[PDB]
């Protein structure tokens, strides 16, 4: 078969796959180790190019690779902070929170849904240098049906899922964000439909789907 590399891989061919992924704007270490910060961004870029999401590079995914990166194709790894504003608000709070405490990510991204505050907060940077550039209100699940607290990465995600919800990103397994359920359906019916999930405005469940990547690190207590 043709080569593949995949998580543990090393050499000059991980690290030009790794020089790659940083023109595509992943910005990794390329030192020719195929740590999990390569396989993130391997698997953020097969999503973004509509191929199988595994990982691994072979002939497919390096030749995508080897394409010049257009708007469609290139993830920005520095956002400026939403206009709305409680980002400036909630800016210092939100910013000593996580920068406080620890971040796992294997992105220039974090996400933190506060569940006694029903807020969602959104972060570019590094581990206790976070900028805080989004904040929103959520509805996370109900008592019976809690939300999964702990810390995760962004694992998955898609456009759409007898009702539909929208952009959806998986945190694990049925564990998403997404938009409320669609004509809106809300109330005691809307919190059985949804079960663990975390609902969003449209606008704020697209803006996770649009800027966070595979591999980013999320906190939810």
């Amino acid at each position: 078969k043709p080569k593949v590399f995949k998580l543990g891989s090393s050499g000059s061919d991980v690290k030009s796959i790794q020089d790659k992924l940083n023109n595509y704007g992943y910005a990794i270490t390329a030192d020719g180790k195929f740590g999990p910060s390569t396989d993130w961004a391997v698997r953020d870029f097969q999503y973004k190019h509509n191929i199988a999401m595994d990982g691994s590079v072979s002939d497919q995914t390096m030749n995508l690779l080897n394409q010049t990166p257009t708007d469609a194709t290139r993830v920005n790894s520095v956002i400026q902070p939403d206009p709305n504003p409680d980002v400036q608000s909630l800016k210092a709070a939100a910013e000593n929170l996580a920068n406080s405490n620890d971040t796992p990510t294997y992105t220039k991204f974090f996400i933190i849904t506060s569940l006694k505050e029903q807020r969602v907060y959104v972060f570019n940077g590094d581990p206790h240098n976070w900028k805080l550039i989004n904040t929103f209100q959520c509805t996370s699940g109900a008592s019976d049906t809690p939300t999964i607290t702990g810390r995760f990465y962004v694992q998955g995600k898609g456009l759409a899922f007898d009702v539909i919800c929208k952009y959806y990103t998986q945190i694990q397994g049925n564990y998403l964000f997404h938009s409320i359920l669609f004509n809106v359906v809300d109330g005691t019916l809307g919190a059985s439909l949804s079960h663990g999930c975390i609902r969003l405005a449209v606008q704020n469940a697209k803006y996770i789907y649009d800027t966070l990547p595979m591999g980013t690190g999320i906190w939810i207590y």
